[PDB]
C-alpha cells in the first residue's frame, strides 16, 4: 500500500551509498553517520577474512537479489517492531537476514537495551550474506547442506567466529562469546559429537557459543581440517563433509583436543576484546596520489599482473587492488595457508607505519590457491582502501 511505503519512509528516511550502489544502507534519523561509516568498514574487515578462510571471492550464482545488500536500520527497538507490518517479516530478534532479497533489518540499540552493540550484531549477520553467496550454493534452507542439521552449528558458528574478524591480527574470539563459554559448568560443555549434530530445535541455544568453539579449534589448532570443510561446502560435496564431520565426532582424542581449547578460550575470557573498527577509518587522511597508492602496495605485498577498480561511495572513493603472488616453494596447501597469513599481515602493518593514514584503511585476502611447475606457492590477492585523489 501507498501507506505502508509512506511509513518506510518515515521510519527510513536516510539513504547511504557504497561501493557503486551494491552495499545500501536505509536508516532511521537518529542513526549516526558515524556508525553508518564505521559498519561499511566492518563489512570489509570481515569480508577479508572469510574469503581467507574460504578461498573463495566469486558469487556461486548469477543473479540473485544479493548482488546488491541492503541494509535497514530502524532507531530503537520500538520502531523496529515496525518492520513486520512493512517487510512482512518476523521482528523477534535482533535483526534478521533475509537471503532472497539481499537484505539485513535491524536497528541501534544502547548498550541499556542490548548486550551486542549494533555494529557487532551486523557483524556476524553479514557473515551469513558472504556464506549464502560466495560459500553455500542455493538458496539457504535448501538441499543436502540444509538436512540432518548438516551446517547449523556451521553457519552460526562460523558467524560468531568471523564476527571477530580484524583488519591485521585474523579473527578473534570476542568477550562475549567467552563469557557464555565461561559461566556453563564445566562438566555441561558439549561434546564435539554433540556440537556437531546440534539443531535449530535444540532448547537452549548455547550450541552457538560452541560451535564458535569448534570453528575457533579448527582455525587454531586444525587448520588443514577447516580448509577441508570449507572446500567441501564450497563444491557441494557432501560426502567429504560427512567423512570430515563423522572423523571428528568418533574420534575421543580430538573431543579432548577440543574439550581443552575451549578451556583456553574460557581464560582468556576476562582480557578478551571485541573486534570493532578503528577511529583511524574516520579520520581525514589527506591526498595521497592514486598511482602511488597502488604501486607502495604492490612492491610491498611483491605482486604481479595487478589490475585495480575504483569505488564511489557516499563520504568517500575506495580502490580495490588485486594482484598474483607467488612464493617460494610450496610446504603443501595447509602450512601454505600459514605463512602466506602472517606475510599479509605483515605486510599490512609494515604498510600502516607509513605516514599516510590512508593506509591504516587498508583491508587485504587471499583465495584460490595453487601451486606452480616448480612448486612454488601461488595465490591471488586482494587489496580494498580508501581513495583521496580523485
Ligand atoms: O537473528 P538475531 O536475533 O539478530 C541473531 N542475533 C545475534 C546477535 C549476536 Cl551479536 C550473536 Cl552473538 C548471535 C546472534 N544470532 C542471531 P541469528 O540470526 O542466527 O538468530
Ligand atoms: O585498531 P584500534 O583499536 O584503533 C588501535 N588503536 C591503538 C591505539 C593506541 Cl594508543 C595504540 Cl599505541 C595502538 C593501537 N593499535 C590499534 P591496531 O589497529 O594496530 O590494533
Ligand atoms: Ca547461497
Ligand atoms: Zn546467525
Amino acid at each position: 500500500d501507498k501507506f505502508l511505503d509512506d511509513a518506510e519512509k518515515h521510519y527510513l528516511p536516510k539513504t547511504y551509498t557504497f561501493d557503486n550502489g551494491t552495499f545500501i544502507i536505509r536508516a532511521g534519523d537518529k542513526v549516526s553517520e558515524e556508525k553508518i561509516k564505521r559498519l561499511y568498514w566492518a563489512s570489509r574487515e570481515v569480508k577479508s577474512q572469510f574469503h581467507r578462510v574460504v578461498g573463495n571471492d566469486k558469487a556461486l550464482e548469477v543473479g540473485n537479489a544479493d548482488d546488491v545488500l541492503t541494509m535497514k536500520i530502524f532507531n530503537s527497538p520500538e520502531e523496529y517492531k515496525f518492520n513486520t507490518n512493512i517487510n512482512g517479516v518476523s521482528t523477534d530478534n535482533g535483526g534478521l537476514y533475509i537471503e532472497p532479497r539481499g537484505t539485513f533489518y535491524t536497528y541501534e540499540r544502547t548498550p541499556q537495551q542490548s548486550i551486542f552493540s549494533l555494529e557487532e550484531l551486523f557483524r556476524h549477520e553479514y557473515t551469513h550474506y558472504l556464506q549464502a553467496r560466495y560459500l553455500v550454493d542455493g538458496l539457504w534452507g535448501q538441499g543436502p547442506f540444509y538436512e540432518k542439521n548438516r551446517l547449523t552449528w556451521f553457519d552460526e558458528g562460523t558467524a560468531e567466529f568471523f564476527a571477530g574478524s580484524t583488519r591485521t591480527s585474523g579473527v578473534l574470539p570476542r568477550k562475549l562469546i567467552l563469557g557464555y563459554l565461561a559461566k556453563d559448568k564445566v562438566d555441561h560443555r558439549y561434546s564435539l559429537k554433540k556440537t556437531l549434530n546440534s539443531g535449530y530445535d535444540d532448547s537452549d541455544w548455547m550450541f552457538y557459543n560452541y560451535g564458535f568453539a569448534v570453528a575457533h579449534y579448527l582455525y587454531e589448532k586444525d587448520m588443514p581440517t577447516f580448509i577441508k570443510m570449507n572446500k567441501a561446502i564450497l563444491n557441494t560435496d557432501v560426502k567429504s563433509y560427512d567423512e570430515i564431520i563423522k572423523k571428528l565426532s568418533d574420534d575421543a582424542n580430538k573431543n579432548t583436543e577440543y574439550q581443552n581449547h575451549i578451556q583456553e578460550l574460557v581464560d582468556k575470557y576476562q582480557g578478551a576484546g571485541i573486534p570493532l573498527v578503528s577511529d583511524d577509518y574516520l579520520k581525514d587522511h589527506g591526498y595521497k596520489k592514486a598511482s602511488e597508492v597502488y604501486s607502495e602496495i604492490s612492491k610491498a605485498a611483491s605482486l604481479t599482473n595487478t589490475s585495480v577498480t575504483a569505488e564511489k561511495s557516499q563520504y568517500f572513493n575506495t580502490f580495490t587492488l588485486r594482484g598474483t603472488y607467488t612464493g617460494e616453494t610450496s610446504k603443501g596447501e595447509f602450512k601454505d595457508w600459514d605463512e602466506m597469513s602472517k606475510k599479509l599481515d605483515g605486510t599490512l602493518e609494515s604498510l600502516a607505519k607509513n605516514s599516510w593514514s590512508g593506509y591504516k584503511t587498508l583491508t587485504a585476502y587471499f583465495t584460490n590457491y595453487r601451486v606452480t611447475s616448480d612448486n612454488k606457492v601461488q595465490y591471488d590477492v586482494v587489496f580494498h582502501g580508501v581513495l583521496t585523489d580523485n
